[PDB]
């Protein structure tokens, strides 16, 4: 009178589980990229909506044949979040408004899944990373935001498109705040270990032949030019998050530039999360790479650190 | 005075190129799934919109660091479509309205890329597959629609969820029209080569203990219940298309149930594209699996074939 | 005076760790397949040789740039085995000789890594699976051998090559002992849910047009015909093991035919590991699929079960 | 009276085909890595042995269930080689002995597959790359050897292990001849865009605290220390080749350091293949990165170029 009884003779817990907070344009970009990489053994989704959340879950589950993920669960309560190895926080609705949400969600994240690494994808990323470090009570190394990871990704595609090579080949970084105030360190930009700064001194300046400073002006401009055209950017930031979840889940110790506490380095006493190249692993951020910067470059960190803390002093937690 | 000149000393054509027609909810689901599998060596996007198309391209290109795809191009003209190995047609706006678009696009698809396989993702899939076979002048085997591939995928997730196993293990099929009129062949449903029909005869009927006929009623119902909640289904049908592009590009000879001409089998003289298990390869559809069906099951094909052709007779090409 | 101090500012445990026991022809096939799939976050290797083991480790580590695995460790002591999520036992040198090795290794496996699933790859697989269940003190569901998984794989490639389709499409199984005595269940053999037994009754017999019974005679023959030509088979059984480690690590609940205790089903009171389709997950074997067999087919299990226990009664543990 | 006739109703050419020349320790490392990445839509194997070749083919084909490759063919005649997109030449048995084989094979490679890129894996790689450019009549850009690609890979694993990070993060190169005479360019070595040479000047020298010059001494030493222990290195060089076949097949334009003609740069008039960072694509080598080297470093290229041509002058083709 039953198939399951007659067919399947019995001889759980999440393993690599990842939770994505929010089903929005960018939160379902991260999920389908995380599932497209087969990182998570369970994918939990949580958002304040009752139905779309259930519709995003069912639309993914119907593709479970095509996925390496077994259990895809989504609820509006954070019970599903339990046992999450990483919690990707895309939830966002101006900081003190977002701090209304993160008071509302982040401590629910941590009640059910204490070990989780919290990756903060939502803009503003640098402050909402502090917001989520304050009120989650997780260590410094278990709460990090996406940050300039995607900026570094956009920067390498641009730096490659001008050279025609593949973005993985052209290595250059973006540090600092996520506005016009990001630091593109040209001392590290290079291809095949051939420094570009070395050969052409005109880089990192006001003017140059190709005015390569336009690249960093295009890096910060393209983010919006994608926002202009289709209304907001998702699959760029969802591929970046999936690549971070890969570093942490697969425990690779890869260097991503992510938002972490800058207190103690680059002349900053304030508790501020600013994007710095960091070695990510299963445990959290394992370390930070120490970036040798021009006095002028450390200045942009220092100043832009203050721009955050100047408006991060009035946060009401 | 130039990096590219000084750095890169010179010592093209698309290879696996895939074009996706449309940037809509489901057309960018297919792209990011195709890119997430690294199938296409070039991904061309085309849609009637000037800007979102340019925004979907740039949002993908910014993730090129994270992708195995080198060139992602998008234009509103079909010059980009040139040399496409597969053209995934998601464009859709009721058939004779869609046949306005496919007159407008499909012959532009074929002008630039004559060898392309045309995969038709758009609803109605069975008729718009005929529409695109009529006016493209491609062989029967190079024009196929998605069809019940995703229905078969939803059907296996359901058939597995009731058994708790993984959808790849539970093998069952969906043939025929894409409405309530799909044929779930229970003679093939099984797990680990254990036929479910064999053990419980009550399957495929009006009533059963678990009333397993509800599965096929849930297969056709879930498609809408995803449409209800979030407004439309994308990442299920985009993972299905990416799995079809994989069969054809990687030239696997895998059996998918896709929309192909049923003239000559199952008592149908009409030229009608109805979903049948077919062996897909690089060349196109290589063949069809011959499905042994109940008289009653061949009837649903036969009748539902007529439901198509009854309204496929008045098509104005 | 140090790069590491100046460069990397500090802000462990194995996660998915897999241990492969033995570096032999088949044990390095499993490793490079497991690493080629990026399953293990750490790969531990252990074998009785001091140097080749260190050479197999270094030859893999030099490819770490190309791998998704971070730490590849190999020692002759089983300290490295610690925290293994799965222990793949390829060690083998006739059962009571192999039981000399498994007394020597298997309890060292379990001292350092109590939670490990033990996958037994080594021939004889069915008995050395019992040998390793007796003396490891692990549950029934955490000790399983490869078994007819690869037989099922060879069987599907053959069953497909005759049909020209891709082996993933043609579903047919191999149960029982690993000699000529395997059970190819033809009641489950099919393609696209079209039973082959159904249409041609001459299958599973003495004679047929194509004498499809030759397939199962070729399945058991090819294993040796690979052993004849190059001396032994590795990358077939290493891809099979990597696909098992994937089911268990990725926690997929996929159905593989593996060696598990048959006590209680198919009329067997003896404690005997015989290859049966089983649902594998992170926890172990989750269940067994109940295979509906001809009286004659249950007989081959029953008899071949005794052939094992007849020589499994004199095992000295 | 036939399954294939009754089941499969008909509705070819290699696409991405790769040929590996030789089944030896390193030639089956490349195959199982190429198949493990699903690069080739057909894999052709060729070697001078009748049986092992047939045994290597069958051992791979039995794993076809687990592979994304459909057709794996192996013959001793080069008919199978036809339509190869890349031909990986592992065949080797001292140059003028190897030039006996490449007279015997390389023109058979090119008779059946004129468009093929020829990747030369076999030691000596730099000369046997010239040997195969002379007698194949392919362009400069379609014949390249593995070269210091794997040296660069070993160099990054070492450079990372000292830093604890993941080898993909630490970017440093190996140019030139494949002996002790390789050039480790320290001007490019760095992590997260932080030059190591910049901070510690003692690098690239006779003595340093960690004497980081030992890394390049370990890079060249480890190659042999793997050769010592297990007799020869395979899965390092097979993962490197699979990563080259990926750059070329997937048409990525990635920068690998491979053996190409150095005539015209670094003060070399001779026709000599020496390892230089090069942008690989579908067409061949697309270009070369221009490496800014110390006078002393250009010297090692210049001199080691002569060491090749001094014994490359007496080649009898």
């Amino acid at each position: 009178a039953t198939l399951k009884e007659k067919l399947i003779t019995p001889v759980t817990v999440p393993s690599n589980k990842i939770t994505v907070v929010g089903v929005g344009q960018v939160g379902m970009a991260c999920a389908i990229s995380i599932l497209g990489k087969g990182l998570c053994d369970e994918l939990a989704l949580v958002d304040v909506l009752e139905d779309k959340l259930k519709g995003e879950m069912m639309d993914l589950q119907h593709g479970s044949l095509f996925l390496q993920t077994h259990k895809i669960v989504a609820d509006k309560d954070y019970a599903v979040t339990a046992n999450s190895k990483i919690v990707v926080v895309t939830a966002g609705v101006l900081v003190q408004r977002n701090v209304n949400v993160f008071k509302f969600i982040i401590p629910q994240i941590v009640k059910y899944s204490p070990n989780c690494t919290i990756l903060v994808v939502s803009n503003p990323v640098d402050i909402l990373t502090y917001v989520t470090w304050k009120l989650s009570g997780l260590p410094k190394h278990r709460v990090i935001g996406s940050g300039c990871n995607l900026d570094t990704a956009r920067f390498r595609y641009l730096m490659a498109e001008r050279l025609g090579i593949h973005p993985t080949s052209c290595h250059g970084w973006i540090l600092g705040e996520h506005g016009d105030s990001s630091v593109a360190v040209w001392s590290g930009v290079n291809v095949a270990g051939v420094s570009l700064q070395e050969l052409n001194p005109a880089m990192g300046t006001d003017k140059d032949s190709e005015n390569w400073k336009e690249v960093h002006k295009q890096v910060v401009e393209s983010a919006y030019e994608v926002i202009r055209l289709k209304g907001y950017t998702n699959w760029a930031i969802g591929l970046s998050v999936a690549e971070l979840c890969e570093t942490m889940l697969k425990n690779l110790y890869r260097v991503h530039s992510v938002s972490t506490l800058v207190k103690g380095t680059y002349g900053i006493e304030n508790d501020v999360f600013l994007s710095l190249p960091c070695v990510l692993s299963a445990s959290g951020l394992t370390s930070v790479i120490n970036q040798k910067l021009k006095d002028d470059e450390v200045a942009q960190l220092k100043k832009s650190a203050d721009t955050l803390w100047s408006i991060q002093k009035d946060l009401k937690d």
